């Protein structure tokens, strides 16, 4: 199966008990909402929802996170096939911690650099296949597109125009840098900089980092003659404040039941959509009663997944 | 003397002695086809040809047909001449080996290796000389054109644009990576790489390899102030089928009496051409029965260069 | 003070003692023109002219113009403030000796890589800062923009084009390559680079250096996040000749009273001139008479500063 939806809870000393409850099966999540005060609200309002997405995780290790949503993903772009790992959720929910994670110590680090590791550890277990490995990083903020790896990557679009195409082979980004990596240490020392890079250009270009989109591509080349794609998506806070998450939205309800030219994001991600990729979704929730809206929100969108 | 042509007789075990005949002159071979079984055609028809080319090579080793027809372009080039070699020839002729030749074995290789290295070799021998040598590698498929030596070389003109253009000092792409090579590995390294790129471009883009035209250029400059360049030029099978190729034999029926731009190719050679440039042609002819009319066809075009 | 105009005599043999006088505070400047001897202009013709600059330095050392017109701005840099340093006067007055100066020995070396030794020198005493260097080289010849370290740097903007454009951040040049430069060797091998390209490109294309503006650019970013530029600047020659020189003097006129896009070194320039920079005009002049009527032009240029 091509799409999978999985939710994973932010640990809490003041975990939502009566509010927060996982199936035994451990792909279920049930949200039950304190009733309304109000005497017009309390007797017509839904409290209770249910969902069942491809898994559940709480408290979950970084190991765990990995090993459950990111490494067959990972294992089949070796063999050609596409693979989209996006992270979604209210800005403090854990996007970046699942995807980064810890960048100062190997057992908390996160999804984007295990899967450098994984694709250069399985390139050892194929020695007879010469294979070739590229990196892009690109955020995408308020409708434009920066390179995080560009040659002067605090300053924006009027220097390094970019522009989204698309071709027989998929969508790419004309003018975003590509860089090959022979070695893990070099896609590491990439990708480094282009977190570094991206913090510099927030504070230099007074982004708000909670509003910007984030893709890391690694392009694979394997000879049977293979390419794919790896894309892992760190997401603009779905608290909709960022416009470009409506678009997603809508063009996941379509693709369950689509202009993606219309927004960078949609656009960028066309070929994880429609058809021909293994998209799997991370959603990520505070565990705590105060955010139970946003969780609902979070939890219906995850819930889109399963109809595509 | 500025235009050479020459000719190629590909090695066989089935040689047809009875219709290809080589004159005493090492520069004359003449073409005696099997007379046709059909009654209105046999005493209405031309079976008989003789060709005067610049030299007639046959059963030579790489050694030899590089002093013959490449050494001296390479020379005038360091002294400011700009050079162009080109192979033609239908598919199977031997175009790739002359100009390549075999990639695993010294004695073996062709035309291009052997530039590079007679480059390097040279520039030992002017010790007072600054000379600065830059490569590009540039693949036209189908009036399309594609950077052998880009960033992502197996996705097409969608990321990579490029355009032909002009100024005082000649015809150069805009968009075509360039490379200096400071010593002889580093531009045998590019060489490799860009072959290599060929070839999985070939398969990723589902190109047929017959139908291209490959240009390496060596860019050079020496310090009078001297700048040339050198192409060395892989054509696509003369078998017309490649349309590019018409244009460019127009061109050389109009010099031997033009729209360059109307085909990427000669617009790509426009120097090549009219004029400021010492051109040798290499056409690369099998010396078999069953491929007698494509090599008459071959040895008309080489008989086309005297009249430039 | 964000403006200063200082005054390089050039040393002679043959110093014009009754024509130029200097004030005892060091920063005046007396020119006595030679009486007319056509008696309808000798009493109607002013001859002596006095002015007022930051400095007016005469047999001054390298280290000495060094520490007097640049250091301050160099230093303010590290802190976010961007600098230009300018030198301005007719072609063989001093331009070239003072930016640049002797490119084989130590102690005549210019105000450029002093510049560049400054910023690295500076960086070692920031130990708990990340400070990062980058660097660009840029010549305007004839309304042109080239790129002095481009990778084909002998050919014009028909292969590199380049654009000058602006955002939030100031002005910069789509096109024209920006290089890392981790230590200061790395940029010391780029000037060198960029100062040969320089040459063979004014002999390739049969450029006249005395009418081209050199602009290198040194941007810093240090993290409190900080970036700037240090623009320094060899101008053409003012003896106007070189029209573009008009519209700067133009500019200048204005200040102290614009279309900067009127004019490439004005538009590449419009942040050192409208507001936000640290200028430092130094004027080369010669120190002979029978220069004196061009050496007044470039101080009545060199007087409009205070005004700005
Ligand atoms: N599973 C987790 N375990 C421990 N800490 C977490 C976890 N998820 C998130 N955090 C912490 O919560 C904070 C917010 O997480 P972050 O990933 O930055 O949220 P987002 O990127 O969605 O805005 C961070 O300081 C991070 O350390
Ligand atoms: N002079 C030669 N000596 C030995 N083998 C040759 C020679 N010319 C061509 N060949 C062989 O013939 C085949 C076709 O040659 P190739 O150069 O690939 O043709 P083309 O490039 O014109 O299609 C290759 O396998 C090559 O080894
Ligand atoms: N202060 C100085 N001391 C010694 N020589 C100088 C000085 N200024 C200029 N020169 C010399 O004068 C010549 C012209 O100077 P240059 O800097 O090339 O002029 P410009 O760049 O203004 O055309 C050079 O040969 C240079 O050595
Ligand atoms: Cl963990
Ligand atoms: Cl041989
Ligand atoms: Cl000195
Ligand atoms: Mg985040
Ligand atoms: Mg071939
Ligand atoms: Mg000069």
């Amino acid at each position: 199966k091509k799409v999978h939806a999985f939710v994973r809870v932010k640990p809490t000393d003041d975990f939502a008990h009566e509010m927060i409850r996982y199936g035994d099966d451990k792909r279920s999540i049930d949200i039950h909402l304190k009733k309304d005060i109000r005497r017009g609200v309390v007797n017509n309002q839904q409290t209770d929802w249910s969902f069942k997405l491809d898994g559940v995780l709480h408290d979950a290790s970084q190991d765990l996170v990995y090993e459950t949503v990111a490494k067959d993903v990972v294992s089949q772009a070796l063999d050609g096939y596409n693979g989209t790992i996006m992270c979604y959720g209210q800005t403090g929910a854990g996007k970046t911690y699942t995807m980064m994670g810890a960048t100062e110590n190997y057992k908390h680090r996160g999804i984007l650099p295990r899967a450098l590791q994984q694709v250069f550890r399985m390139i050892e277990e194929r020695p007879t296949h010469a294979i070739t490995v590229r990196v892009s990083y690109l955020e995408i903020y308020n409708e434009s597109l920066f390179d995080l790896l560009s040659t002067l990557p605090y300053v924006g679009p009027s220097v390094t125009p970019m522009t989204i195409v698309e071709n027989p082979q998929g969508v790419f980004i004309k003018g975003l840098s590509v860089h090959l990596t022979s070695q893990e240490e070099d896609a590491f020392s990439l990708l480094f900089e282009g977190e570094t890079n991206r913090i510099i250009a927030s504070h230099t270009m007074n982004k708000n980092s909670s509003r910007s989109h984030c893709i890391f591509t690694i392009y694979l080349e394997a000879h049977k003659y293979i390419t794919s794609k790896i894309n892992l998506v760190d997401l603009a806070g779905s608290e909709y404040i960022n416009k470009s998450l409506s678009f997603l939205e809508q063009a996941i309800i379509a693709l369950g039941d689509i202009p993606f030219r219309q927004c960078k994001l949609t656009h960028a991600l066309k070929d994880s959509l429609g058809g021909n990729c293994n998209m799997v979704l991370v959603t990520n929730i505070y565990g705590e009663a105060a955010q139970l809206e946003e969780t609902l929100s979070s939890l219906r969108f995850a819930s889109r997944m399963k109809l595509v």
